[PDB]
């Protein structure tokens, strides 16, 4: 791989290891010291090839002093081939070694300058060489990456129409890399399903009609959800552990739109106790849907009705400390064609009901908790980074690693899937409007306190691992949030001296400020910092950042196929309208309530995609770009990798004694970011 070029400084060029990361054009390189530049040196002529480390001897007509920058400036040979820079070495004629980051694309569009990879606030610099390549670089970026309101209401995004409007810098690495088109058809084909993909008009005869399909595809947990999904024990599960664990909460007394009694639930009562006192007792819990309370379904299919329900579901801690339904009302207004069902109903009254609830948490988990609170969030902290923190600075050189590819998938998505007639409006009863306007009120309510994990959980009442045993998101999730803090702890002890340098770092402050107007649109009821003016706050903004785009999205995203994939436990869509009585719904009408065969074709594919880990998936604490160079931070993240290397141990020795491992939040299975 590697090719000495001789004839100084000795210039070591690394290009990248993406499939077109290669460039066979002229590329010119100076150095620029504080003494003086140097000249325009053409290098090699050939090519840098893919995962190619070509050095060079480089002779100067001068003395430069110590090197401050090194430009670089890709002319055209032939056609125009992009060319991926991963950093720079020089060896001086003095004996120094110093290495200057880049990770960029480098389109011959503009000469690209480096600093070296030790990080510096602006308060580092007081040259003009320094401070002047600082601003230019800012202005260049805030000229690139600008925002841009995608629909009204939303966080703000990036102002890119598609995929490849994006600067190359943040594109993925091929134009096809990730793309919910192709992906979605290559994963109908992989399932074997690929005969359905317009079937929208069919029903499944039976379960076994469908189950006929399933056991080909099936994998370990969903399995388990064919056999178990009818039982009260799986379904209040999946509250807790489940692909969307972040809804339930501990109720501290009855809601009067649920006029549920004593009497409609003694039977599941176990403590001979009244119902009202069962709350008071802390063993009452609750999951309510007033979000989904007057979203317009699907209408872009006329041939099919498409429906949704808000439901109020109130689960019950049994003697066995497992949480389960009790009561269900499948809308918000109570009413005579509102029934509160119950265990105690016909088995499919009980059934439906459950599967309206099932089907509701996916909607919310879908579009809020999976797309607004992961991905369009971690998008405003990834804009209001490359707009405010030049690349020197070690606030970017931390985060970077973890907003890669959160741009360029959010992109595609606005591109093919979430948009006007993008695939989403396919097997989805809130497509074609109705998932833009639950993004649009739960915005409203989208806080800085509800990103902060152990805040949240309590926020929830769900804190207690003595009264609620069994929750494993929330075990899980706090330690990994606390590796995550402990870590941002460190380098921010590093690199920031006190409080005061915190508060007066005018980039730092620019970039929450970003976040906070244009990201959050400026709602001050948002709860997120106008500024940050401490280590201690900075560290928890941080942590907040970074959990969100590896930890929590990885505990919402990567369990969609384990347990969507088998419909009946969550419907992308119904059919047919709730039920407004009891003693009617018959096991037939569920299976044309359910989705058609067309819908739960493009539903598998599109779970099953979204689930998939990529060849090279750079898990939690992974940093082989080397922005950082520096000693301190590099033993940092090492303790980082080793707290994190622990937890892998805790979560692996506490599934052998679960019955249905949860293992999404073992940092060995989450990404660093928000990257599909
Ligand atoms: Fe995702």
């Amino acid at each position: 791989s590697s090719h000495h070029h001789h004839h100084s400084y000795t210039v070591t060029v690394a290009t990248g290891s993406q499939e077109h990361a290669g460039t066979d054009d002229y590329i010119y390189l100076s150095l620029v010291g504080s003494a003086g530049c140097s000249e325009k040196h053409l290098l090699d002529k050939g090519s840098f090839e893919r995962g190619a480390v070509d050095s060079y001897d480089v002779t100067v007509d001068e003395e430069l002093g110590e090197i401050q920058l090194v430009r670089i400036e890709k002319r055209k040979y032939g056609s125009n081939d992009d060319w991926y820079l991963k950093y720079i070495t020089l060896k001086t004629p003095h004996g120094d070694y110093i290495e200057f980051p880049c990770y960029r694309w480098i389109t011959g569009d503009v000469e690209v300058v480096l600093r070296d990879g030790r990080a510096k606030l602006a308060r580092d610099d007081q040259i003009h060489i320094l401070k002047q390549h600082r601003r230019k670089e800012l202005e260049t970026r805030q000229k690139q990456y600008r925002w841009m309101e995608w629909n009204p209401g939303f966080p703000l995004s990036i102002d890119a129409k598609c995929h490849k409007d994006l600067p190359r810098d943040i594109q993925f690495d091929s134009e096809k890399g990730v793309d919910f088109v192709l992906n979605y058809s290559k994963a109908m084909e992989n399932l074997f399903i690929n005969r359905f993909m317009h079937m929208f008009q069919s029903s499944w005869n039976d379960f076994a009609d469908f189950e006929k399909i399933f056991v080909k595809i099936s994998n370990t947990i969903s399995e388990r959800v064919m056999n178990h999904w009818q039982e009260d024990l799986m379904f209040g599960y999946q509250f807790l552990n489940g692909a969307n664990p972040v809804l339930i909460r501990r109720c501290t007394e009855l809601p009067e739109k649920l006029p549920v009694t004593t009497e409609m639930v003694e039977c599941s009562l176990e403590r001979q106790l009244s119902l009202e006192q069962e709350v008071q007792q802390g063993n009452i819990f609750i999951v309510d849907f007033e979000l989904l309370d007057g979203i317009d379904a699907n209408k872009t299919d006329p041939c099919t009705l498409q429906f949704l329900a808000a439901p109020i579901c109130l689960l019950y801690k049994n003697l066995a400390n497992k949480i389960v339904p009790i009561a269900i009302q499948l809308n918000q207004i109570p009413g005579d064609e509102n029934p509160i069902f119950l265990p105690s109903d016909a088995k499919y009254d009980w059934l439906l009901a459950k599967i309206w609830v099932r089907s509701s948490d996916f909607h919310v988990h879908q579009t809020i908790t999976h797309l607004l609170r992961t991905h369009l969030v971690s998008e405003v902290f990834g804009i209001a980074m490359y707009r405010q923190l030049p690349a020197v600075h070690p606030i970017f050189k931390l985060l970077v690693a973890h907003v890669r590819f959160t741009i360029a998938i959010n992109t595609k998505a606005r591109e093919q899937l979430i948009c006007e007639c993008g695939l989403f409006d396919k097997a989805n009863a809130t497509g074609g409007g109705g998932h833009v306007q639950m993004v649009q009120r739960a915005m409203k309510d989208l806080t800085y306190a509800s990103l902060c994990f152990p805040e949240a959980i309590k926020a929830r009442g769900m804190e207690s691992k003595e009264d609620i045993p069994y929750y494993f998101y929330r075990d899980d999730g706090l330690l990994v949030w606390e590796a995550i803090r402990t870590f941002t702890a460190e380098v921010v002890d590093i690199y920031y001296e006190g409080d005061q340098v915190v508060e007066e770092d005018p980039e730092l402050q620019d970039f929450v400020n970003d976040v906070y107007v244009y990201g959050m649109r400026g709602r001050k009821s948002s709860g997120f910092p106008k500024s940050v003016k401490s280590r201690e706050q900075l560290s928890e903004y941080l942590t907040v950042v970074i959990f969100t785009a590896s930890a929590q999205h990885a505990a919402v995203n990567f369990g969609q196929y384990d347990w969507a994939s088998w419909i009946p436990n969550a419907p992308p869509t119904m059919r047919a309208p709730p039920p407004t009585a009891k003693g009617v719904v018959t096991i037939e009408q569920i299976v044309d309530t359910l989705p058609d065969r067309g819908r739960s074709c493009w539903h598998l594919g599109a779970v099953w995609a979204l689930s998939q880990f990529q060849e090279n998936e750079l898990f939690l604490g992974m940093y082989p770009e080397e922005h950082f160079i520096e000693k301190p931070v590099k033993e940092a993240m090492a303790r980082f990798r080793k707290n994190l290397e622990a937890i892998v141990s805790v979560i692996a020795e506490r599934n052998e004694n679960l019955q249905l491992p949860y293992y999404y939040l073992s940092p060995d299975r989450i990404p660093n970011s928000v990257a599909i």
